[PDB]
């Protein structure tokens, strides 16, 4: 009976193995774009991704990880609300059964198609597991995915989903550049939280990104034939793996913008 996204084991539940679920700076959270204040002295964002490397990506049971080397300062994100420097570890997605959900943040409660996550560790800890145990440890860079137009550069994704369709399935995926994930702008908006899934640790400074970008029809149906089970297992299809907005207690919002 391990955590997951079905009536049974759902994000309503994961306090009972995961304390810190009703702790002080859980994620994800509502953006009231009316209350988060331009912050004049936030530096400009710096996304290096030029060196990076991508190696694999995994079916983890709870979305797909396209994972990279972190052995070294490839892919990078400086700059910002940061001190320092993170690399990029992996990215994923947490999407919907439907196009009116899937996000994980909100904006003025709007939720988007699906919510893409590039995943990033302070090289001052030495290795990610030192990380996630500071609060300072992580940075995470949220997009939103809104359903139009597809975007050229996640196809390359989309096509290999369904030789990792089930848990515990993985592929090679080498050269795959995250630069064509981004949106034209990086503006954002940034507060200090969590993991969206257990453990649900409060080390994540977040930056989510206020432009989201397109992708099609056809490319979020192949997210949703994905699976939540292992092989030869009944079919559970792996929808709906977002974490609702969660309380934002005593935090404040800063937006990068004017
Ligand atoms: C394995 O999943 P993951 O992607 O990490 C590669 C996930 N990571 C993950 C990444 C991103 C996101 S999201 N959706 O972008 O927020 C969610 C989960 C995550 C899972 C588990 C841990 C650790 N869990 C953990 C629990 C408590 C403590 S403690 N003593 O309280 O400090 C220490 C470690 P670990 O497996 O050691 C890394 O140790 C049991 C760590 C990470
Ligand atoms: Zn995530």
């Amino acid at each position: 009976h391990h955590w997951g996204y079905g009536k049974h084991n759902g994000p309503e539940h994961w306090h009972k193995d995961f304390p810190i679920a009703k702790g002080e700076r859980q994620s994800p959270v509502d953006i009231d774009t009316h209350t988060a204040k331009y912050d004049p002295s936030l530096k400009p964002l710096s996304v290096s991704y030029d060196q990076a490397t991508s190696l694999r990506i995994l079916n983890n049971g709870h979305a797909f990880n396209v994972e990279f080397d972190d052995s070294q300062d490839k892919a990078v994100l400086k700059g910002g609300p940061l001190d320092g420097t993170y690399r990029l570890i992996q990215f994923h997605f947490h999407w919907g059964s439907l196009d009116g959900q899937g996000s994980e943040h909100t904006v003025d409660k709007k939720k988007y198609a699906a919510e893409l996550h590039l995943v990033h560790w302070n090289t001052k800890y030495g290795d990610f597991g030192k990380a996630v145990q500071q609060p300072d440890g992580l940075a995470v860079l949220g997009i939103f995915l809104k359903v139009g137009s597809a975007k050229p550069g996640l196809q390359k994704v989309v096509d290999v989903l369904d030789s990792i369709k089930t848990k515990g399935k993985s592929a090679d995926f080498t050269n795959f550049d995250p630069r064509g994930l981004l949106p034209e702008s990086l503006d954002y908006w940034t507060y200090p939280g969590s993991l969206t899934t257990p453990p649900l640790l409060e080390c994540v400074t977040w930056i989510v990104l206020k432009e989201p970008i397109s992708v099609s029809s056809e490319q979020v149906l192949k997210f949703r034939k994905l699976n939540f089970n292992g092989e030869g297992e009944p079919e559970e299809l792996m929808v709906d793996n977002w974490r609702p907005a969660q309380p934002l207690k005593n935090r404040q919002i800063k937006a990068s913008f004017k």
